[PDB]
């Protein structure tokens, strides 16, 4: 499990403004 936007496994998909 991780981010469904960029994929980086660390932050979820709420603070993915990077
Ligand atoms: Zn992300």
């Amino acid at each position: 499990k991780g981010c469904w936007k960029c994929g980086k496994e660390g932050h979820q998909m709420k603070d993915c403004t990077e």
